[PDB]
């Protein structure tokens, strides 16, 4: 297997606005196929990438900041992973793209909805599709964001192939927190990958000895990676100073969930969730992190000067966990001198509580994690088993304020999303599943749980257990429109766990 820790781990450098003014900042981002190596021991690897980078360029913008963005397509028009073509029946493109602003309080037609796709030129243009230049106002607290690819049925090759990057809501409000800034505020953007000799990325082209009732190629319903990288390096290192650094730690995996430490068994303090920074900062020794999910953390290393402290996983992906393999993340090596004296601060009292609000609830809605199954005897993974093109149903009013109730009978935990919106986690319940197959009665097995400190803040993506109810309250708005709803397992999402979300304005 390729040897660890000997590439330094690349920080993606900030995108430059192509025009800026106090009024206005505009950017171009364009979707091209190009070549970037890997590991050192790999052939570079052929890649799709935001302005041709893995990940794409750090966005960086102010609350409030007046952003566009021009999304554009240059890619070829043929695919280099392999399409299932019998997922979604529509003359339509093969390869076809749009950019969700992941965590984004955006305007419909500028949230990446899976029908707004387009073309190379957009010279094809999905039914949806409203606009080239996507508008983020911004106007949402400070706090992690990702943007990945979002197209109908394509959400999993394209994404693999390369299109994430990193999107930074800095709240001028936050700068007398005195957290770790500039140098010391890096982004950690972690993907799982199976690579080739040749240093081709390998995505399958069926399930493991493949059903002949199945096509060629065929959907799979889990993806996992042999190999971990951050920041587009497999198992890269980071000199690091020895003092207090901040970590936006991204999950930018198809279907991975990790479960991070540190080898030496030091601690993280985590200040912010998907949502924005904790009411209170929490000190952890592990954290577990389903796709979509952010942790914003900061982490000593004042003490630890000289010292290789790992970035360790403990969580497996279709068994257990490879201590030569994907045990490891990356390598922090405390080497680098100090530029400076540390002036930032770890603050225990960070933001408002969530639970300061009072919004009267307008609505319950009881929603399961369910399914079928194909003519071809493969798993369609469907929310409330309602296919995507069936008429939406969940269409909460604009400003009103509902609790969803998340029923998962299934085997595996599903991560939830919901765009737009960050909500509260309520609680979690563990209930009988045989009785609820086979009555559709729910029977509590237990107490209700409340969320652990991590999740006492802001959450837009919330891992649904298996055998559990889990419950979030969210208040639809500002905007009104057509949104979606979605498990985050890029797999599910595409066949076919994923919803219409309409915020009605009546
Ligand atoms: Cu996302
Ligand atoms: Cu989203
Ligand atoms: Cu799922
Ligand atoms: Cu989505």
């Amino acid at each position: 297997t390729l040897e660890k820790f000997v590439d330094a781990l690349p920080i993606p450098d900030t995108l430059k606005p192509v025009q800026q003014s106090k009024e206005k900042t505009y950017y171009e981002v364009t979707m091209e196929e190009c070549t970037h190596q890997l590991h050192r021991d790999l052939p570079p690897t052929r890649l799709w990438g935001y302005n041709g980078l893995f990940p794409g360029p750090t966005i960086e913008v102010k609350r409030n900041e007046n952003v566009y963005v021009k999304w554009m397509n240059n890619l070829p028009s043929t695919h280099f992973l392999p399409i299932d073509h019998t997922i979604h029946h529509s003359e339509e493109p093969e390869v076809k793209t749009v950019v969700h602003l992941h965590g984004g309080v955006t305007p419909d037609d500028s949230d990446g909805y899976p029908e707004a796709w387009f073309s190379k030129d957009f010279e094809q243009t999905g039914p949806y599709f409203k606009r080239e230049v996507y508008h983020y106002p911004n106007q949402q607290r400070g706090a992690i964001l990702w943007y990945h690819d979002h197209a109908m049925a394509l959400t999993r090759l394209n994404v693999y192939a390369g299109l994430v990057g990193a999107y930074i809501i800095h709240d001028p409000k936050e700068k007398r927190l005195k957290l770790p800034s500039d140098e010391y505020d890096v982004p950690l953007l972690i993907t799982d990958r199976t690579i080739n000799e040749d240093g081709s990325l390998f995505y399958p082209s069926a399930p493991e000895n493949p059903s002949p009732s199945l096509p060629n190629p065929s959907i799979v319903p889990a993806f996992c990676g042999e190999t971990i990288l951050v920041n587009g390096k497999v198992w890269p290192y980071l000199e690091v100073e020895p003092r207090k650094y901040r970590f936006r730690v991204i999950n930018a995996s198809n279907t991975r969930t990790y479960n991070l430490s540190l080898d030496n068994g030091g601690d993280f303090i985590q200040i912010g969730s998907d949502g924005g920074l904790l009411p209170r900062s929490v000190k952890l020794n592990s954290f577990s992190l389903a796709p979509a999910e952010r942790y914003d953390i900061i982490i000593d290393f004042t003490a630890y000067e000289g010292e290789s402290i790992i970035l360790a996983n403990s969580a497996g992906c279709g068994g257990d966990v490879n201590p030569e393999t994907d045990a490891n993340i990356m390598q922090f090596r405390v080497t680098k001198p100090l530029a400076q004296k540390d002036e930032s601060r770890k603050p225990k009292y960070l933001a408002s509580y969530p639970s300061v609000q009072h919004e009267r609830i307008q609505n319950i809605r009881t929603l399961k994690l369910a399914g079928t199954q194909d003519e071809y005897g493969r798993p369609v993974l469907l929310l409330n088993n309602k296919r995507w093109h069936d008429p939406v149903t969940e269409t909460p009013k604009v400003g009103t304020t509902e609790i969803w109730s998340i029923i998962n009978p299934t085997r595996g935990t599903h991560p939830i999303h919901l765009h737009l919106v960050s909500f509260r986690v309520l609680d979690r319940r563990p209930f009988d599943i045989a009785r609820y197959q086979e009555s559709g009665e729910l029977s509590y097995t237990g107490p209700a749980v409340p969320p652990p400190p991590s999740e006492k803040g802001w959450k837009d993506t919330i891992q649904a257990h298996a055998g559990e109810v889990l419950r979030i309250a969210a208040t639809f708005g500002p905007y009104s429109g057509r949104y979606v709803w979605h498990c985050h397992i890029l797999e599910h999402l595409d066949y076919d766990m994923m919803r219409p979300m309409d915020i009605t304005d009546p």
